[PDB]
């Protein structure tokens, strides 16, 4: 099959790179580079990542000054050549048929995109969440507006778990310095889509062991986006409320003062003055 | 008539400064405190605003290390025991009767809050521009959705010209250290008001003679906070898409080249990927 | 009786808040506002200053971005609208008599300021430490020169256990971004009075569990100033001389070379070179 | 005669630093070192340096990174290895007799340090200013009580014109950073001394072509010190109002809104609350 | 012919850059891909860019935050995908068989680089310097040894004129922030090669119209280096001897102290301490 | 005998002061100053120092403002009157006869620098490696050809244990805010010198209980300087070949990345690319 790209940035993560590196190495899907960029480690990262480039040809390293997540992919972005690319994160891992069921699902269907889903693994106790389950497996294409509606943070925040045309990264990065990067990113990829193919099966393990601002413009930038180009609002407009509630708050917490005037302001006219 | 605050903030406005001032002393609604906020003026500014100080009663001073233009507002709202709240820029002047016919359209009319127009006038060749003329003159009341229509500048971007109900001015304050400080926040009074009062006449002078990134910011937390109140987004889409064109453009010959790639994006998913 | 704003500081006392608060609630004098300045506090502070706020209309809340204890203050007297002002420190406590002992030594005597005494609660023991017994109790007014007279660290040093009329701090506020900051501020308002009335009784209880370079800057001007109105200095000389040594020596311990080379050189100065 | 170290810090002097050197070369006072610190000069200062060391043996160059006025006299302090120790500014220039009028005052008189006037050189007319002529000449031991009564300018916040036994050093030097550092540092030296020996005579020409906080802190050091010595302080009293009084305008107009508040109320309170 | 990355970085150059991208899509060698790298540009450089690449599908535009010519080189080594790179001054201008005589150097005669040499054009005067003419044309091939034997601008200190196999870059270069960058990098690429061929034509022109301590450490890096590869030194340390003069005396004049000691020191110690 | 010079920097060593001060105190040659500098000690060091100061007269003490090694041996440099100049680390201590041994071994050869060897005691397990034995001990003249022909940390990059003639330091300075400070500078002494005497006697005890850009350029400037005077290359070849090695991988360890570059390209040249 053609060559798909894999993102991997590694920053400390000295205890769950190998797992991560192991998993990929198995893929069904044999025509792959991993690009993964050392955004200057600080552990023993830089040298794992070393060690296993002089084993697997398929492995390209890419160290880095440190610079954040974002300039990690956005260099990854740079250095693929593949047909497609995807992202992993080096604290998870993947069944070794991950790579091969999102490849197929984008190429069968004429999809632009295809995703799949994530399960869970515990690292405090080494066990297993299997959330989706066999018995819950489908899989459907999506027309953007479809998609749009519809695991908010599986959509929308996470960059993994999904095989993206390269061709739909013109003119798209990750913001620099910036954390919820994914946030701010993944849905404009979606944009330009024509269809999305979503898959309903946990083969992505998300190991389980912040930027309230960019929660809150994060939300903005992208109510302005669709609201310019058609799309319905419901959905946005309650994860946009319930952003608002949790920023007011935190932001108050964490005697971020200015963000919460602003929160509770736009919290407040939302809630006391709507139209009518 | 009950108190009216004028918030007046200063800094290194010395050639302008008494023209000001003197224009705001010779107003026909006599019952006003001018609140001068001296924003750490390095010119004859804070040596202008002691010495009227001293011949007029109504003029209170307060003096602060240097902020910005918001800070300095922000002040003044904090400062203003007035029933009633309204800007003058220290680089402008205005009419004897201005401040008694927006006080007049605003209490007659049981609105919130009461606006007026402005005409210009060109330091550099001492001439008026009267665009606003007396054949063209009028007055109406208006809901918060049809003032929301449409002078954008008049309207969204320029604080002066307006009378406030003091009490509007709960959570609403400008954000610190960044321009644009207007456009930001003047629509969010208009949000708590239940009616408002426009006049058509130019009885503030504008003397005649780039915060990119919060052009852009300021128009995506609007849009959003419209949609999320139930408000039509036609114009501020419109307004929204030619700021893109400008941010993609300006951005660029200013080097800012994060910024440029996000605008050219969005300009690109809106003109070259709408909802199908 | 006349209104009396408590100006409360907040900054991370999440321990000892409702303690402070508790106590102020119950005092037999109730024309008070309580200004509890939140100064950015990253612990529970802030949500403990808003349930306060819910069920007492006599607590006004400010918050604001961190600016130290100073900045803290300066906005509490900004804010303060009562014809009198005292301060109360958040990890202290007061018996339920104290604000109208205050106010009665004050209004009953025709004194300018109202100054009390205070016990010592040790929170690594939990216990009370009544130095200042019933046995010892009197009352006294004072000229400012008897005032000024002598217990350092209760009059110049300690901002709580004083009512002072607002109309006293005209002109002064706390020094920003600096230390010993009570220091270099109560005994100016001291110089603005005619009369003082002092009441040996310790009715705040200061919980019990460096700037230097301060230090030794508030004595020189607090010298300069009193020699320059005409007051007597033989004390303050005192004062300063033993400062003088505390610093020669603690400057050195610091690493803070300059400081210790001055104040070793003025300590040399005093002892080995006076006037012959 | 004992060896005289002369002190000349070097910045950016290139138009004026030949005719300074040429003019102490010519001293008919021969055992001098002259102690050039060159203080990171970017003009030809450094070079013009260097030349004269290569034709004059009694020249000692000192390159040192730029660290300010303070720091390159504390340099030369140290290097210094004479029995007295003068100081001249490379902007300056001195008769032939300069060094040996100093020297006899000194040492006839058994005094610790004398003192000479100067006349001025005015730049953008290339005349001299002879205030103080031949027949105003006179010479006079004083004691220390009597010197500290004595024109300002000359005395206390100058330092050249002024040969010191290098004794009187021990934990002297000017304060690093700051302007204003001979009004910090030149009396200090003065009170180590027994007696003083002061010369009438222009033999300093003064070439005739800032830092409010120092003007008004050293002020009141000054006075602790004195004060604490047993000094009287009935002029330095008045030196110190007039400082307030400047200080309060200049700093308002400065833009140093917090200096501003400390100057005005302690001037306030000398003028409108003295004792009684 | 094989593809050949042309890599040039642009920054501020409005007044030149046409000049140069004209003499480049000029050339009679066709297959090549010019790489702009617009280094966040503040005057009209960056559109200048854009509207080459709508009119010439060869030319790439890398817009990136501004962050120094070697950073925009580096840059321009990655997005390379040619067999050769070779780099053009966005200052500068070339004939239109520059490439192509460059090309058929290296290529016919089995070298790993060639070499041309430049002309100079006098912006003030508007006219040509011919110091390479026609007579004294030569084209030779060199070993590494022969190659490091030699002007010295040219060959060391100047990245155009040069045409590399892209092989060569492995692990290669320009070092971050610095200037002199080209001196550290260029030889380094000479050291990778076999032979070179040079052309002595010049067909680049430099338009006509320094970090010190980079020139020193520079020489002493490449002198180590060469040592350790068993090269002869000759001419490196007579260069690195005439740097440490210039270092001498040019840091001394910029104030910089430390950099003026080293250098003197290292020259003291070469003139007056060789080995006996 | 003639003045020796001890400078001893003291930064933060209470532990280990005293024991280092005794063991120099009993040095059987009396005539030394010990130059104490104290460089912005925040323990118990500065008091320690001033307590030594004040029982023996040969202790001279500067505390400076914290501005490290590099920068308080230079004060020492400058303050010492001695004839010679030798360096001892306060975490270290020395037999009796420690100094005498080093000055007969200088004076008796007519050398114009004497060094020792030291042992080191383990702070860890409170006793002695005695790595240099009685029967190992030789002395011997060496030129500086035969100096330089060389452990490797003992000879250069330690700057203890070694008797100078002070005129070599005449331009010599350790580099400012460096670490391998003895590294850059020791040599350079060596390089003045005539003739050194070295006698192999651990009579200096190293307590035992980095900087990679330094450790790299040192080596490439003392390559340099050595290759300039004719000197023999062949051991510092080795040694930077072996710190390249070291750098290479510590480098990518540390995330410094740009470093890691250049030392694994230079590595690799050297390695892989020798000359033909």
């Amino acid at each position: 099959g053609e060559l798909i790209s894999i993102i991997v940035p590694v920053y400390n993560v000295e205890k769950y790179l190998k797992r991560c590196l192991d998993s990929l190495l198995r893929q069904t899907y044999k025509n792959f580079e991993i690009i993964l960029i050392n955004d200057g480690s600080t552990d023993n990262s830089s040298i794992i990542c070393e060690e296993y480039a002089k084993i697997d040809n398929r492995i390209q390293i890419l160290h880095q000054t440190n610079a954040g997540p974002s300039a990690a992919r956005n260099a990854g972005i740079t250095y693929a050549s593949g047909k497609y690319i995807t992202f992993v994160d080096s604290d998870d891992f993947v069944e070794e048929f991950y790579l091969e069921h999102l490849y197929r699902a984008l190429v069968d269907n004429g999809s632009d995109i295809s995703v799949c889903n994530f399960n869970s693994f515990n690292e405090d106790r080494q066990s297993f969440l299997f959330s989706i389950t066999k018995e819950k497996y489908f899989c459907k294409n999506y027309t953007i507006a479809e998609w749009m509606d519809l695991n908010l943070f599986l959509t929308f925040t996470f960059s993994p778990t999904k095989l993206f045309k390269a061709e739909l990264f013109e003119g798209i990065r990750f913001p620099l310095g910036r954390l919820r990067e994914d946030d701010a990113t993944i849905y404009r990829l979606y944009l330009k889509a024509s269809q999305i193919t979503f898959i309903n099966e946990g083969s992505y393990y998300y190991s389980q062991r912040d930027d309230i601002s960019s929660m809150i413009s994060n939300a903005e930038e992208r109510i302005a986006l669709l609201a310019s180009m058609g799309y319905d609002l419901t959905e946005q407009i309650k994860s946009y409320k319930g952003r608002l509630k949790k920023c007011c708050e935190d932001a108050l917490r964490n005697g971020q003062i200015e963000l919460y005037q602003q929160c509770c302001n736009k919290l407040d006219l939302i809630e006391n003055y709507p139209k009518e």
